[PDB]
């Protein structure tokens, strides 16, 4: 069975591998980042955690995609296998000739 | 066909089961939460809605995973079924013996 | 193979079709939107980008869903095809009659 990543942040009690998101609180210092690409500061904090979740969802979609591509290829192989369908169910015996079922009695 | 959950929040006119996200507006009071795990306050508001969407995406990925696991098991069953491939198409009749196609004429 | 959309915003160096998310920075003017449904303003900015990503994930899940629905239908068709399983492997020849394998020798 398919193993996916759990979301790293939750708005509620966390399970293994998870942390509880920290929403912006009244009373805490309201801050942003001090570099051009940093993500620190309370104003960014919960949004960063939501993005961490989004990155994991993207990876999980990729895991499903790979498995589905394999399923699609496996299906195509089965479709191309040339498996033979049932013969008539009419109390008569059949043999295989030129991609069809032919009565055994025509040869006896 | 597979039934997934619609995203509960949209940045545009909503359809059934959806609400329009409320971005932070100039003039409104800029607030956070008053408890350690609450998510209230304008500073959190749109981020909370985006997280609601993320939670639904996670569930939808799970629905696809379950369906794909069933597909994978169904494919494995077909692969293990021992279905028989076509016989030669050469104007001759064939019968089945020891997992192969053998000429009927060898028995007559 | 299945073609999905790349996420438009990343917290790191972008690849083709991507932009680097701009987190809220100390020193920049802290602003929201000036209309009831606009998303402008630094306070909304990274959250908007995360939502853009969420919208793309939703679309990608839909692409997988369509492909998986086709796989499921293709599997059902194979299951309903009436393909014939192997005959006994016992050194004897078999012919097909009434949905079963019957010994050729019973007809000779």
């Amino acid at each position: 069975d398919i193993v996916l990543n759990d979301l790293p942040f939750v708005d509620g009690p966390p399970a293994e591998g998870q942390s509880r998101i920290s929403w912006i609180k009244n009373g805490e210092e309201i801050l942003g980042a001090d570099t051009q690409y940093g993500s620190e500061g309370s104003m960014n904090r919960p949004t960063v955690s939501v993005l961490r979740n989004v990155e994991v969802l993207d990876k999980n979609i990729g895991i499903l995609k790979t498995s589905l591509e394999t399923a699609n290829s496996d299906i195509k192989t089965i479709q191309e296998a040339g498996y033979i369908p049932e013969a008539p169910r009419d109390g008569q015996a059949y043999v295989r000739k030129d991609g069809e079922w032919v009565l055994l009695s025509t040869f006896l």
